């Protein structure tokens, strides 16, 4: 079982996969957590590099793949492999959102990247935290975190395009308060597990 | 002006890219050296990166392709612009050589990929300095340096396949002595300069 969290900064990914990790544990399922970039000894450096560096988005891409393909061949798929229930901290669809509609690099051209890093390994659901973007900016405001509206409208249009015409993808209303969004999720994740 | 040195280990690549340099700035060039993995900040971290961590061949070639990417970007288009002649320790064809026919990757993919971190920026010539495996393990062990005969067979039927078919690549006989070598590689550098 693979589920995928995706969505602008500020959507309560993490809070909302860390919600689902624990419940999850209770329940009695094996399960991991993982975050993109990051998640294996040599994704956390690619991830340091990518926070700290001024980088083109050419060279951002191939490392955010880079982490992605180490996650995938070191954890995931041995993780799939023995019925653990992967969780993920963003995946695919935010490459193509920020990579793509956001930094405007080829749709087509990403999404091969993205099944070469993978080796095809797709989610079971992928849950998008919707939200406006002045909501999870007045979210990270109180955080003292300060991203770019003109750059995230676009990426939030980018995730609500995927979520059309990607499989399996469930719209959530992550503008709700942290337990209703909670609820909706294991609602949404009802149809698979 | 870009020249790119290709071919396996040991094959003299270092030597002759330097060899190179000298020359053409004592003729009164603007010039430039650069090797890759490597060249930028952040190029030489992913290069430490490639030859300390164990890594598969998805990630392997990520890295490669990220650290070319930010050379290009960095320093190779901009040195264009200001008519340097750039001279590349490997460049494009070691990646398709090694990765490709070495590890077993799709070649089209390879390509694809060399594409987008070049942004189509091809070389005016390749010097792909061709060896014999036997040969170039002889001259590493001088070195205590141990590579896979196995290995470096296919890559260097890769290279060969390529200079056949790939355009503007010269193969040099780097068997002879220093001197011989770099006499064939101005006479295959007149052809362009
Ligand atoms: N439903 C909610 N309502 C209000 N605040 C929330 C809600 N869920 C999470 N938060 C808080 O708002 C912020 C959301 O951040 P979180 O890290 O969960 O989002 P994120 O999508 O992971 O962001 P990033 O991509 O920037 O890491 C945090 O400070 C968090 O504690
Ligand atoms: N024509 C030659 N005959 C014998 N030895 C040589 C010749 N040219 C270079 N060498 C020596 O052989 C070794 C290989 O040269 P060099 O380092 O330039 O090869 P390379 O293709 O860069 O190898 P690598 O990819 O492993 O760095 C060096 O230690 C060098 O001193
Ligand atoms: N495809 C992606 C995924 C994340 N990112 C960025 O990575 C940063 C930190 O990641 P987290 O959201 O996982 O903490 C974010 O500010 C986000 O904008 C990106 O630019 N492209
Ligand atoms: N595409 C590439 C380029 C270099 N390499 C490796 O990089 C290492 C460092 O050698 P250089 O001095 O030629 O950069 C070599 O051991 C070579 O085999 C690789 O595996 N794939
Ligand atoms: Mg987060
Ligand atoms: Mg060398």
């Amino acid at each position: 079982m693979l589920i995928a969290f995706e969505g602008i900064d500020g959507s309560g990914k993490t809070t909302q996969a860390k919600k689902l990790y624990e419940y999850l544990k209770q329940k009695g399922y094996f399960v991991s957590l993982y975050r993109e970039p990051g998640g294996t000894k040599v994704g956390e450096v690619l991830r340091e590099i990518l926070l700290t560096e001024e980088l083109d988005e050419r060279t951002e891409l191939l490392l955010f793949e880079a982490s992605r393909s180490k996650l995938i061949e070191e954890k995931i798929i041995p993780d799939l492999k023995r019925d653990k229930v992967v969780i993920l901290d963003r995946f695919v669809l935010s490459t193509i959102a920020y990579q793509g509609y956001g930094k405007g690099l080829d749709v087509e051209f990403i999404k091969n990247l993205n099944e070469f890093a993978t080796r095809g390994v797709k989610p079971d659901i992928t849950l998008l935290l919707d939200i406006p973007v002045d909501i999870a900016l007045r979210r990270l405001k109180e955080k003292n975190r300060f991203e770019n509206k003109e750059f995230l409208e676009k990426v939030r249009k980018g995730f609500l395009e995927l979520a059309k015409e990607e499989e399996n993808v469930v719209v959530i209303d992550a503008s709700g308060e942290e337990e209703e969004v909670f609820k909706e999720i294991l609602r949404a994740l009802s149809g698979v597990l």
